[PDB]
């Protein structure tokens, strides 16, 4: 993953207690897990 927290096709996924949000950026929350 970027070093950015960038998610997805090329970067991979979040950590476990990070979630990939809605702009392609890991993050914590219910505003970022609960897509």
């Amino acid at each position: 993953s970027g070093p950015n927290g960038q998610c997805g096709p090329g970067w991979g996924g979040c950590r476990g207690g990070l979630c990939c949000s809605q702009y392609g950026y890991c993050g914590s929350g219910p505003k970022y897990c609960a897509h």
